[PDB]
């Protein structure tokens, strides 16, 4: 019948960080400018998943136990019309917390910087992947992006950013993906075409027709 009052927790559960300025500049650039072919975002995500799937499979031959979390190497695409989300799940190698904060918030600095310099000298947005930072093209279509990831050597973590100059990371006790990465795009009001059946088939067939892993569409 008492009333305790927990004045201190084990660890801070929600950490907030600022992107390196160059990453923020590119993100502000992406989320605001016009691009005629915004469908390429899905190509960049599928491209990242192929790489994550490749990396766990390379390690799969030297150590067969690294598929403890799942033996199927696949990509799943789930539009959710009533939540305005599109999610891509892969069972690739995933990311540790250290990698997640570092890769998305910090060491992307060089690629984003070189890419912006490239843009002013006449490159276009579709070259973003040749600068290793294709992930940020998600903001062509999303007002908010969430990344859930699970690496064999770490726990599951959730990353989030609405492109306001900062991102958050927290331990995700939500649904366990056993290994890999889940990207959740909260789409802008005008990009709801990517919640429809035909259009998503159209984009995968147009851009990722030669991926060496199965892509499954869930409606
Ligand atoms: C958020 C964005 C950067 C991203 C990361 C991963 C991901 O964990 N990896 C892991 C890994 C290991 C070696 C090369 C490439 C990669 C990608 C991923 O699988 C996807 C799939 O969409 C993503 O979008």
């Amino acid at each position: 019948g008492h009333m305790p009052e927990e004045v201190h927790h084990g660890e801070e559960e929600v950490e907030t960080f600022a992107f390196q300025a160059e990453i923020a500049q590119l993100m502000s650039l992406i989320i605001n400018t016009f691009y005629s072919n915004k469908e390429i975002f899905l190509r960049e995500l599928i491209s990242n998943a192929s790489d994550a799937l490749d990396k766990i499979r390379y390690e799969s031959l030297t150590d067969p136990s690294k598929l403890d979390s799942g033996k199927e190497l696949k990509i799943d695409i789930i539009p959710n019309p009533q939540e305005r989300t599109l999610t891509l799940v892969d069972t690739g190698i995933g990311m540790t917390k250290a990698d997640l904060i570092n890769n998305l918030g910090t060491i992307a600095k060089s690629g984003t910087k070189a890419f912006m310099e490239a843009l002013q000298a006449g490159a276009d947005i579709s070259m973003i992947g040749q600068f290793g930072v294709g992930f940020y093209s998600a903001y062509l279509v999303a007002e908010k992006v969430v990344v859930i990831t699970k690496h064999n050597d770490d726990e599951q973590y959730a990353w989030e950013s609405s492109a306001g100059g900062s991102f958050t990371v927290r331990a995700d006790h939500g649904e366990p993906i056993g290994r890999g990465t889940k990207v959740i795009l909260h789409l802008k009001e005008d990009q709801t075409e990517y919640l429809e059946e035909r259009r998503v088939k159209e984009v995968v067939k147009k851009h990722s027709q030669f991926i060496g892993y199965p892509i499954t569409l869930y409606l």
